[PDB]
């Protein structure tokens, strides 16, 4: 309705869990708030470059605007943060990408990022994290780091359930639990928020089967489940029992000695994944003092939520992590980093992040030539050490590049 | 009644928030499991060795073994992991240390060392972690980290409320949930466990409270309040605005710039104690980026655990480092390691936990003379690279010393 779609260009079709991607196809991005109008331009030029080269001119996408944070309340009004018809074209095209987001503070709205992935049930956040050669980086070894992690998107505390400290709710829940289920276990039951944190069956095997099925179409040597079960017996621990219980009944994974770890054969290359499984906060500690020991990683909403972030800082990757948030129905590729306020406009931070969540959406449609130009040209623009101001602080002999620029050296490196 | 209390020694006793210290004070000590019975021993050794050398026989602890975990179920029967009188005990006798605890599987027993914390009110669990030269690290500057983490002990999903999915219980709240409170954001209600996360005004404010006399009695440069509260407004948002509150209403805090921060001017030194917040999965990017920039933090209980664990290894030191366990009326110091079974009675371990935990004792019992002495051996071992198994594996010209020879080690460098 103040979507433009593009006269060129054609729907991507779902035909029973498959994309039917046309050569020009029609992609829905939002640009993002802040410095999403520095780095969403930047994506849109490389992205354009990169399937221009790799299909020599017959593939081509037709990119329409679509809105979401604070752009939006700039096009249909000062109140709408989120148009149902944003969660509508996502639906529909199929694949869309985005730029960071704004959530307000002060008018009760929950964080618009975790609303997309909610409203359109992209239950598995996958955010590769990897060592690119040549960043600079905090550890010793960052690259010994190769990991994928699969952070479940739709249970856990982030499905915004709870109640204000002495709000009638609060008192009405707090009442139930201990007069009707007997909890003497509240130390001061006045004056007391409560969060409600969930986690079912059908939401830890929809998780885990995809982060198996992606080790073994990808080769990936294990799966850790990591939870933190010993205190949440009941969520997490359930959650550990039901990725080696799916990974038993489905994928026919057998003990390796007397347990706990089991072994899946790869039906494709003959190798055995293991499952296995770490407590959450020794594996905060392991991929530190351990990390070429740990591969495809699966877990519950806040673990993976913190797990990615971790390991993106040990790797150099802060602002060039990729992420992508997928469903049965679509999938939002989007850059990982915030909004950054004092920055934008300024043609100046790293455009690395979208534009590697670009990547991620090409390689997704099944354009895997256009890209692997893309991260070939993003090794090559940084091994050139032509680089971003955030990356030149913390390194010698670098050549500063503003935003835009980085844009063109990554097309340069192609 | 199994315990032996010691014919010479007497209690310490509490007069009014202020401990009063014999002499020959009797300090219960739990050995704990597994390798608990090769560094506790190590510990005993060189805590009195530390006291005969700074006061010159003028002091001497009296130590007096009292049970918990598996050595529990060894002296008073199969069944009992924890003797209502070790509650009783370290009630009594107000300072206690212990060595790493097993909880069993398949009894339905919750986590002993969270046991003993809520048991006895210990709110404040205390993690120092500094580096210690010359210890081999996986970071290129681990110097740079000297933090001071304030972890709530009390509360958060901590508290062990939960119900398993399809059990009564669990149909039940989420029946409450769903007709009572018209919750419409559990994505399967069906085969779903639930964990209930309080956070109350009474928890936070004496967590924070403990945490800003700490930096005003160490002139310590700032206090961070780490919460995840974008995401859980009503426990973590909670959580850091009652932190700031109280410390505009208690500690006469006032505005940097247009906030959020807030300065303390401390009463003591006349220098600005900095109040300031960070999301914890920034937090976690943070310290690893820019450790040089915190110092005192105050948490919730499950990031408490997080950050103190990342942190330990960033500085080497995931087995020498302290913890301590502190209530208005007594404290438990801790090896804060895992009882490792497979090496238990072999005397290879890193004594170092238990051996800095028991300088936190010391000097909070008022005995800085002899803390000082182990913390100035400690130094001096490592220096020399006379140090144990875990130590030497990443070192290069260490030479290798059993656990009870790192003991000795210490002694000879105070």
């Amino acid at each position: 309705s103040k979507v433009v779609v593009p006269a060129q260009g054609k729907k991507i079709t779902l035909q029973n869990g498959k994309l039917n991607v046309p050569e020009n196809p029609i992609i829905p991005y939002i640009e993002g708030d802040g410095i999403g109008v520095d780095v969403t331009p930047a994506m849109l030029k490389v992205v354009d470059a990169a399937v221009e080269k790799a299909y020599k001119g017959e593939r081509k996408i037709s990119w329409m605007e679509i809105y979401t944070g604070e752009k939006s309340t700039q096009v249909y009004g000062q109140d709408v943060w989120l148009p149902a018809e944003t969660l509508d074209l996502i639906r529909e095209y199929r694949v869309a990408i985005k730029g960071p987001l704004t959530t307000p503070v002060g008018g009760g709205i929950r964080s618009l990022n975790v609303a997309l992935r909610q409203e359109l049930d992209l239950y598995i956040c996958l955010r590769p994290v990897r060592y690119y050669q040549g960043t600079p980086s905090p550890v010793k070894h960052p690259e010994l780091t190769d990991m994928v992690i699969f952070r479940e998107n739709s249970e856990d505390i982030y499905a915004g359930i709870e109640w204000k400290a002495d709000s009638a709710d609060a008192e009405k829940v707090i009442k139930f639990l201990r007069e009707e289920m007997g909890v003497k276990k509240i130390r001061f039951p006045e004056h007391c928020g409560i969060g409600i944190k969930p986690c079912s069956e059908e939401g830890t095997k929809r998780l885990v089967r995809a982060a198996i099925e992606y080790a073994i179409a990808n080769d990936r040597d294990s799966v850790t489940l990591v939870h933190k079960g010993n205190i949440m017996k009941f969520t997490e621990g359930a959650f550990k029992d039901w990725g080696y219980q799916l990974a038993r009944e489905e994928f026919g994974g057998e003990l390796i000695d007397g347990g706990p770890w089991l072994k899946v054969k790869n039906p494709n290359t003959g190798k055995e994944i293991v499952i296995k499984d770490v407590i959450a906060d020794a594996f905060l500690q392991q991929i530190l003092l351990r990390p070429a020991e740990y591969d495809v990683i699966a877990c519950m909403n806040l673990n993976g939520d913190y797990i990615s972030d971790a390991l993106a800082a040990q790797v150099g990757g802060i602002g060039i992590a990729p992420g992508a948030n997928i469903g049965d129905e679509c999938a939002l590729f989007e850059a990982t980093h915030g909004t950054a306020p004092k920055y934008a406009g300024q043609d100046k931070v790293n455009p690395g992040s979208i534009i590697l969540s670009a990547e991620m959406m090409l390689r997704h449609m099944g354009w895997t030539e256009a890209a692997d130009l893309i991260v070939k040209g993003m090794e090559g623009a940084i091994n050139a050490k032509t680089v971003t101001y955030d990356f030149e602080r913390l390194m010698d002999g670098a050549k500063l590049l503003k935003c835009s620029e980085f844009g063109d050296a990554i097309i340069e490196n192609m």
